[PDB]
């Protein structure tokens, strides 16, 4: 494949990888997998709000051979009840949606709100020292996990410890990454399933008002499965730690490679949201989000056997010539949006949460300084799915 989907390149910068597949159309089979890849604005919408015909059951993903071989690394069939939440279809999924949106409500966002104006002053005044913060292992990659363990309600958590968590199921579902980080991640994810299970017995005796004590609840008066729940929090951790991460790592890169970019919202501090906006636009934290095929059928004009799988490619659709001017380029001043939170059923219920979170560790970082510089910039994430910086070394006056 000319145009695979691993090597280093595509690591690196997806996106000319996202134009040649355009070229072939909105819709286009990944080498002779069973996988298709969406790139198109209105075929991504289309999908999504088909999901009768294209599952966010999560049967499989696309792995690649140490030969460069696009092949499916199978997992739980359609219908099957590990499919939870976000790869859940209705009705389990919209039981499952409710529970979780009722600790994303809008009195929640706000405990949240002062809850992480505290962790990201603590994380800058333990990580700044000389003028030099490690940007991903001090602050990007720990805030949003502390958030997520808040919303979940576990006590007092080893932030090194979460981080390690939080990162586990992405690089286990791909199978990219090396033996050893595959080793290390599946450890890992038995630690944090062994966790969450320990409390959720405890809060089974004695429900708190958190995310552990309103699935607690909706157990014991049947509503869903005591192991569903389990792992239905588990999931929360790359769902909604994972992705934040990714924003801020990206969008810091951003201000640290663009001087022109940073100048531009210091000089005009009301252009930040604008800037986030942008960030999630031409970085999205997800590359994209699977679907399982159905019945045999068609994606904006393109043919799909039964059984194939969508790759919804979120950057692609907000790089779609047909939908914006300009594409490629970054900017402040755009007034259609993007689709990096989804779209319809499952759109993501914790879009607010990670726009704050963005706000206020962003607006930190503006406020205490007056230059950021990237002082060393590591590699992504090997990953078809997730889009994050690893290691990203700021100089800063
Ligand atoms: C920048 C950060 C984030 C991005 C880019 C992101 C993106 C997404 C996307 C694209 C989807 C739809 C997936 C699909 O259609 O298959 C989604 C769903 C979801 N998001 Fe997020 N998200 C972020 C932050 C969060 C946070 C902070 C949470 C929770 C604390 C979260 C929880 C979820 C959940 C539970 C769903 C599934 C909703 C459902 O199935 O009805 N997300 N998110």
């Amino acid at each position: 494949d000319a145009n695979t989907f691993f090597g280093a390149e595509s690591v690196q910068d997806p996106y000319p990888l996202y134009e040649r597949m355009r070229a072939a159309g909105s819709v286009h089979r990944i080498a002779n997998s069973d996988f298709y890849a969406v790139c198109g604005w209105d075929a991504v919408n289309e999908a999504i709000g088909r999901p009768e015909d294209f599952s966010s059951n999560l049967t499989a993903t696309m792995t690649y051979t140490a030969e460069g071989t696009a092949k499916p690394f199978e997992m739980d069939p359609l219908g099957g009840p590990t499919h939870v939440l976000a790869t859940a279809d209705d009705p389990a999924h919209a039981v499952h949606r409710k529970l979780v949106l009722r600790h994303l409500a809008a009195k929640r966002i706000r405990v949240m709100e002062q809850f992480t104006v505290q962790a990201a002053d603590r994380l800058w005044v333990d990580g700044m020292q000389d003028g030099c913060i490690e940007w991903m292992g001090a602050m990007a990659n720990r805030l949003p996990m502390m958030v997520v363990a808040e919303l979940i309600g576990l006590p007092d958590p080893d932030i090194a410890q979460l981080v390690k968590w939080g990162y586990a199921a992405t690089q286990l579902l791909e199978g990219l990454v090396e033996n050893d980080q595959l080793v290390a991640a599946g450890v890992a994810l038995m630690e944090l399933s062994g966790y969450i299970f320990e409390q959720f017995d405890r809060a089974a005796a004695d429900p708190r008002d958190n995310l552990l004590g309103e699935l607690a609840t909706a157990c014991a008066s049947g509503e869903l499965d005591t192991l569903t729940a389990q792992v239905m929090m588990v999931t929360l951790f790359a769902a909604g730690g994972e992705s934040t991460a990714a924003l801020l790592g990206s969008a810091v890169w951003i201000l640290a490679t663009r001087p022109d970019i940073q100048q531009q919202v210091r000089a005009n501090p009301e252009l930040l949201g604008a800037f986030i906006e942008e960030t999630l636009r031409y970085e999205p934290p997800f590359r994209g989000h699977y679907r399982h095929v159905r019945n045999a059928t068609t994606l904006d004009g393109t043919e799909l056997p039964a059984d194939s799988h969508l790759l919804l490619l979120w950057g692609a659709a907000n790089r779609d010539p047909a939908q914006f001017e300009a594409p490629g380029e970054f900017r402040l001043d755009r007034a259609k949006g993007h689709i990096s939170f989804g779209k319809g059923a499952h759109f993501c219920v914790g879009a607010a949460l990670a726009r704050l979170e963005a706000r206020i560790v962003l607006r930190l970082l503006l406020d205490r300084t007056s230059v950021i510089e990237a002082a060393d910039v590591g590699g992504w994430l090997p990953s078809i799915l997730v889009r994050r910086i690893e290691r990203l070394e700021l100089a800063v006056q």
